């Protein structure tokens, strides 16, 4: 639902406004971008629609667009223009302007036109331009930069300024540059990414009235406007209509299908024009056209029906541009991670405070004080830190050749708990391979005739050469699989078509009703010479066509023969046909409606064809299962064929139980029914077609979830139904994965968590996940990609939460004995260590084998609050360890407490503490970084590991080497080598220490908590159905 408010402009309340929020504070600004609609309100005075210059839209979210005014005044909502017609006070989409108009109009607009009229519909549609907005850098900055985060960054460096620490407020402001200057390559690399795709500049013929053409830009068509296409073929700039000609379009960009399609001109009809029931008829934005030939005319003619984000393209770009919200939360509860480490530093602020207080400093001096402390909490490189995770995880991706639309999927990659997949082409081989057809002798079938050729002329030798939809392009035929192998089995040639037999009269096709995998059977009308009247053959599923056959024509044992083939694997379409009266002419022909021409047929025979499994489906369906992740099998094939190839490749097991869950539509009188019969050969599947998908999901809701809890084969399924099974999964709490081919699965790839394409290009729109590969290998390489970027994410969060809290610790510490930790210190902490190592963490890759267990899904969990706070426990006692071991020594002299930093450095306690609290950044870097199983061994990372130890060697000399970087870093040097050996020392037990503490917590700290307290149940919907299953399975 959507709503729309009305804001008449007025100066005086927009001074106030600007007045109020620039004099008052920042926090106002702050609470009207959490809560806009009371800064909208403010602003700005409620108003009739009429007149309103700015409207606020809720979905509830509220979205500000101003009200654009050429008087024709509209406004753009996601790329969507809306126009206001006068006649009904209202905003409508231009998409819905001409929307049910009929085909009669558009041939009637064939005539092209009137430039009086072009320039009108421009203003009301727009150019023809999916436009992408292009951005001044200053633009960017601006969007950037007015984070909050980066105006505390400011603030902290004004706040250092204040203080004289130069160094360390240009410390600060280099790490939010770069953090900046990441956020400005990762959005301009997306805008790219996005632009170079919907790129489109050419000129276009257009049928101007009157006769004559012109060679208009592409951007100045308008819906009704007449195309002219090439003969040759170049890409198409906006969705069309066909109104005289024929075209073989490539598809694949918008669809995926490398296939040919073929396109020819609009029939005519008082009936409504569509982008659905015409595809066929229809050109589409930014597919290619092959070649294009016109029957009658001198030229090929198009009319233009949506431009600009109207078309098919253009919606998929809204898609991309403006995506649906990703609804799991990857880290649960980070507001109270943050709000527990907030408390943590509040605690130390209110310490620091009391100390200050105690140690007589001036009030002006402890706030600045309190206030470097409470900056000090507040790392600088966070963002850049997140960023650069992120921009690894998609190289390392880009790397593997997969591709992703949308980065935020790559940590949904990580959360899937079910991946269906569709059996053809994904599973199975594109190819195919005619193992033979079956004839009818009356109503008995005949031996299998392995050769297609050996067949008398007959009606099944014809029905076989010209039952398809193939066109010769470049002196190649091309088009399905099936009807290739079908055509080339029986020796017949191609050259609306006709057909020389091997070496018996050539066949003319009069009509031809295309293959809709919704039918699932395609049609075509033929005649040939010496026929007393064409004849149609029907060729599509052989469950379905033989319903369309007359009983009488069906073998008795039909079923039993079919079931025969498709349990062994096979794919099989029957083959039907019926005289047709009609007078052999192509007007009389193309009279015939595809209903007509479909029933009443007598069934000929079964065409027997192999594919079978990519040798990469069975390892990676094992590897799937293995780890508890689901593989589902939606497919529009037999089911049979269907549970063959789901046995074959694994998805189930040779030792496993599958019942065919059968559900009868409800006839006359009666209700309906489910019947479970076994076939012989967690432990338990369900296969089932789609008109039984269909019948339960609308007669048994209650037996639902259980047939999705333990489905795994999905046989007979449209797309639709296919989207409809995902859907109804994610209504379980499941993450679903979709591995999709084509436009059948276009909508379960859209709908699934993860949708992924798998024979494409480098950049794709297909689906938000595009391979490269043939196999679906891609799969578990994306499902350890996510499970590498959660880990990798946590890791950081839990480095940049304890390096943070090691620098509050230490500079408490230095606080209490009123001195600080200098300032090229902090540079040298801040820049140097830290920020070089939270970018470099994030650059190992995903351990090579996906694992049973998943990655943690919450930061304020008992094990990461246990880790952070031993692990401060740990580097507090070994800095206050350090600070009380120096105070023991001989040598030590304390420091003057009269003057405060930086006056009094260098001191012994500043020194000791520095380099124990520099090496402790190192180690903490170093434990965090895990191996297993989500991810690559540490010493993998050849910039991390070298960082590490040049870091750690950079120190041991400035602990070590007398005068190293002393005068620049303000230290204290130590002539006592006894003291610094053992300063080393404690380096070394901290490390040991932090690594077997880590080691420790992984390894024993689950199995403590699981028999501390045991879980009662999972809120996964899915996970109690399992269960309950578990106790009392289903089926009896
Ligand atoms: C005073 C010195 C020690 C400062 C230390 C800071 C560096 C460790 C950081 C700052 C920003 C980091 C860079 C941030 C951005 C990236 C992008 C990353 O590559 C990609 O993300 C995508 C590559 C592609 O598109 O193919 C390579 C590393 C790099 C340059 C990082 C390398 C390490 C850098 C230079
Ligand atoms: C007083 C002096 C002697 C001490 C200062 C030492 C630092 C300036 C050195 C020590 C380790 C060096 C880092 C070691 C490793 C790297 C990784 C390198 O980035 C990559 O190699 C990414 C390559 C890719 O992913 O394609 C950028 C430089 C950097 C951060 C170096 C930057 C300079 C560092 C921080
Ligand atoms: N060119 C064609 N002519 C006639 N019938 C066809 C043709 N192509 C497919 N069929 C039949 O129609 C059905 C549609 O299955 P299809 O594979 O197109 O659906 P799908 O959902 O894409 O399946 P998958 O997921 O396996 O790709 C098949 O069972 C087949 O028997
Ligand atoms: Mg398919």
């Amino acid at each position: 639902s959507v709503r729309l408010s009305g804001y008449c402009g007025s100066p005086w309340r927009v001074i106030g406004y600007h007045v109020v929020v620039w004099m008052m504070a920042g926090i106002p600004l702050l609470l009207f971008r959490w809560k806009p609609l009371w800064g909208v309100r403010l602003r700005l005075r409620p108003c009739n629609l009429a007149h309103a210059e700015t409207l606020v839209i809720e979905i509830w979210q509220l979205f500000t667009v101003q009200v654009q005014t050429e008087v024709l005044r509209y406004y753009l909502f996601q790329g969507q223009r809306y126009i206001w017609i006068e006649t009904q006070q209202a905003f409508y989409q231009v998409s819905l302007l001409d929307h049910g108009r009929s085909c009669d109009d558009v041939h009637r607009s064939r005539h092209g036109l009137s430039l009086q009229d072009q320039m009108v519909r421009k203003a009301i549609y727009g150019p023809n331009v999916i436009s992408i907005p292009v951005k001044s850098y200053p633009q960017l900055l601006v969007d950037e930069a007015l984070n909050p985060y980066y105006g505390f960054q400011a603030f902290s460096i004004a706040l250092w300024l204040a203080d004289h620490y130069y160094w360390y407020a240009l410390c600060i402001f280099l790490i939010s540059s770069i953090s900046i200057c990441l956020s400005l390559y990762k959005t301009r690399k997306q805008s790219q990414t996005l632009r170079d795709m919907v790129k489109l500049s050419m000129r276009v013929c257009v049928c101007r009235p009157g006769g004559e053409e012109e060679w208009v830009d592409s951007s100045e068509l308008v819906p009704g406007d007449c195309l002219v296409l090439p003969q040759e073929g170049g890409l198409m700039p906006c969705d069309a209509a066909l109104v005289a000609g024929e075209c073989m379009v490539n598809e694949s960009s918008l669809t995926g299908e490398s296939i040919p399609v073929l396109k020819t001109a609009l029939p005519e009809g008082l009936g409504p024009y569509c982008a659905e029931t015409h595809r066929r008829h229809t050109l589409f934005c930014g597919t290619l056209i092959l070649q294009a030939r016109a029957y009658v005319g001198p030229h090929v003619l198009a009319v233009v029906t949506r431009t600009g984000f109207c078309t098919a393209k253009g919606g998929l770009v809204s898609s991309i541009l403006h995506p649906r919200p990703i609804n799991f939360k990857f880290y649960k509860h980070s507001m109270k991670f943050v709000a527990a480490l907030s408390v943590l530093a509040l605690l130390g602020t209110i310490y620091s405070i009391f100390i200050l207080y105690r140690n007589r400093v001036p009030l002006n001096e402890i706030v600045i004080r309190a206030l470097d402390l409470v900056t000090v909490v507040v790392p600088p490189a966070l963002p850049a830190a997140m960023t650069v995770c992120t921009l690894y995880a998609q190289s390392r991706l880009r790397r593997q050749g997969i591709f992703c639309i949308h980065p935020l999927r790559i940590n949904l990659g990580g959360k899937l708990q079910l991946v269906c997949f569709n059996k053809t082409g994904t599973l199975t081989e594109d190819g195919l391979d005619v193992m033979g057809v079956v004839p009818l002798k009356g109503q008995a079938f005949l031996p299998l005739v392995p050769e297609p050729r050996r067949l008398p002329v007959g009606p099944l030798l014809r029905a076989l050469a010209t039952c398809h939809a193939l066109s010769r392009l470049q002196d190649t035929p091309v088009g399905d699989p099936m009807d290739l192998k079908m055509v080339e089995s029986t020796g017949w040639v191609l050259e609306d078509s006709a057909f020389g037999t091997q070496v018996p009269v050539p066949v003319s096709v009069l009509h031809r009703f295309p293959f809709s995998s919704a039918l699932q059977r395609m049609s075509v009308v033929v005649a040939w010479p010496g026929a007393t009247q064409p004849e149609a053959y029907v060729k599509g599923s052989p469950e379905l066509v033989a319903g369309l056959c007359n009983p009488e024509t069906v073998p008795t044992d039909f079923a039993q023969m079919l079931q025969s083939y498709t349990a062994a694997g096979y794919r099989v379409v029957a083959l039907a046909s019926k005289p047709l009266p009609t007078v052999p002419s192509l007007e009389a022909a193309q009279q015939l409606t595809r209903d007509t021409v479909e029933g009443d047929l007598s069934l000929l025979g079964l065409l027997v064809m192999r594919n079978l499994l990519k040798p990469q489906t069975t390892p990676v369906i094992q590897a799937l299962r293995r780890t508890r992740i689901r593989a589902v099998m939606v497919t529009g094939d037999n089911l049979q064929t269907a549970v063959t190839v789901a046995r074959g490749c694994g998805m189930v097991a040779p030792q496993e139980h599958l019942i065919i869950v059968h559900a009868t539509h409800p006839e006359r009188g009666q209700p309906a029914s489910l019947e479970f019969l076994p076939m012989e050969s967690r432990s338990r599947h369900l296969a089932l077609s789609g008109p039984t998908f269909g019948i339960i999901v609308k007669h048994f809701p209650k037996l639902l979830p259980k047939v999705l809890v333990q489905g795994t084969v999905f046989a007979r399924m449209a797309p639709e139904q296919k989207t409809e099974l995902v859907c109804e999964l994610q209504k379980l709490q499941y993450c679903v994965g979709m591995c999709g081919d084509g436009a059948n699965d276009c909508g379960a790839l859209k709908a699934a968590d993860v949708g992924i394409s798998l024979s494409q290009a480098e950049a794709s729109v297909v689906s938000p996940f595009t391979s490269s590969m043939a196999s679906i290998e891609c799969v578990p390489m994306v499902i350890r990609e996510g499970r590498c970027s959660l880990d990798t994410s946590f890791s950081v969060f839990k480095y940049m939460a304890l390096y943070s809290l090691t620098q509050f610790i230490s500079v408490l510490i230095l606080y209490t004995i009123n001195t600080n930790l200098g300032d090229l210190q902090f540079l040298a902490i801040d820049l140097v260590i830290t920020t070089t190592v939270a970018v470099l963490m994030s650059r190992t890759g995903p351990a090579l084998v996906l694992g049973r267990v998943r990655p943690p899904g919450a930061l304020l969990s008992v094990p990461v609050l246990s880790s952070l706070l031993l692990q401060m426990v740990l580097v507090t006692g070994v800095q206050l360890g350090g600070y009380f071991l120096t105070l023991a020594q001989p040598w030590f002299v304390p420091l003057n407490r009269t003057v405060a930093a930086p006056d009094n450095l260098p001191n012994y306690e500043n020194t000791v503490v520095f380099s124990l609290s520099s090496f402790q950044y190192l180690i903490l870097a170093a434990a965090v970084s895990k191996g297993a199983p989500f991810r690559r061994p540490l010493y993998t990372n050849v910039p991390f590991l070298v960082a590490l130890a040049l870091l750690s060697s950079v120190l041991v000399g400035l602990v070590l080497v007398p005068g190293l970087l002393q005068g620049p870093l303000a230290l204290r040097n130590i002539t006592d080598t006894g003291f610094k050996l053992l300063l080393l020392g404690l380096v070394t037990l901290n490390f040991v220490g932090a690594f077997m503490l880590e080691s420790v917590l992984d390894q024993c700290l689950p199995a403590c908590l699981r028999r501390l307290r045991p879980k009662r149940a999972s809120k996964k919907r899915f996970k109690q159905l399992e269960r309950e299953l578990a106790e009392q399975p289903w089926p009896p």
